[PDB]
């Protein structure tokens, strides 16, 4: 059974944001790791994996609705040059994606595709966990300054 | 500290091949899944994951060598429309990567970057296992014909 075409188009757009997030978070994670920031690697690596899981959900749903998942067109990665920039870029990506997601949810609701709607709602809740974490780290960077924040990362992980 | 420039360029090219393989194999896998081909999904899915592991190896090595991993440029996916096309496309990709690997291995060796050389040798051994499996499966589809091959798969499954 062919799904709603605009629903599939939304799912592909959202998948597109996840593909950027997977790569951006994975590269940021390994950058953190290479800098010896073990906590940040662990957090960022698991964020990347969670985005992979999201992408998989999108791919499965699109195929079920007889659409064609687009894994070809990779959007712009915004790789930061220091830890503050990297986290700010992650936050910007999450917020952009979240707005897209809320609009998509509304649309799926409007055409009674409740299964797609609810899948996207679960995903939204996940992204909001990451947004909450990011805002906390960034607040601490603001308060401490990046260099003291980084010293504390290393010292507190031990 | 900083690695050989050409080694890093090879590692980035090779990483590029892995990024295509990740997406191509993942989509192929979920296509198999959606078609109720559980065994084909399982093999293709784990191939995708192994290519992810390969990419991680490249990313970490590049960073250690103080290069910039390229996760932005994604090469051409060649997504098949039936099981035979899809598997043959996977083989083409692997064979192309395999030749790239062999060149890079010889080159890393020549500048005494044995860590990169041996990493690539291990990855190549993995790629060659996939090539082996692909040839045998393609042989079966040729022998049976794709219509009867697919009927066998579902007879045997569930
Ligand atoms: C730069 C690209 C990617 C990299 C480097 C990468 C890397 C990884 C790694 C390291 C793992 C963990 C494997 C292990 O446990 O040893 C993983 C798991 C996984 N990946 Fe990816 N991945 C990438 C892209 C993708 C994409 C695009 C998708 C889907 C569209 C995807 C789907 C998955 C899934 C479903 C898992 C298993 C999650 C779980 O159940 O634990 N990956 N990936
Ligand atoms: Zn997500
Ligand atoms: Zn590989």
């Amino acid at each position: 059974m062919k799904g709603d075409t605009k629903v599939i188009n939304y799912l592909n757009k959202l998948l597109g944001n996840e593909l950027v997030a997977i790569n951006q978070y994975f590269l940021h994670a390994r950058m953190f790791k290479n800098w010896g920031l073990k906590r940040l690697n662990d957090v960022e690596y698991h964020e990347s994996i969670d985005e992979m899981k999201h992408a998989d959900r999108y791919i499965e749903r699109i195929l079920f609705l007889e659409g064609l998942p687009n894994l070809q067109d990779l959007g712009k990665l915004n790789i930061g040059e220091d830890v503050e920039e990297m986290l700010r870029s992650d936050l910007a990506l999450e917020l952009d994606g979240a707005k897209n997601l809320r609009e998509a949810i509304g649309y799926a609701d409007s055409v009674h595709d409740y299964v797609s709607r609810d899948m996207m709602i679960e995903i939204l809740r996940d992204e909001r966990g990451h947004i909450d974490w990011l805002r906390t780290e960034l607040d601490l960077i603001q308060k401490m300054g990046l260099q003291n924040y980084l010293q504390a990362q290393i010292r507190e992980e031990g």
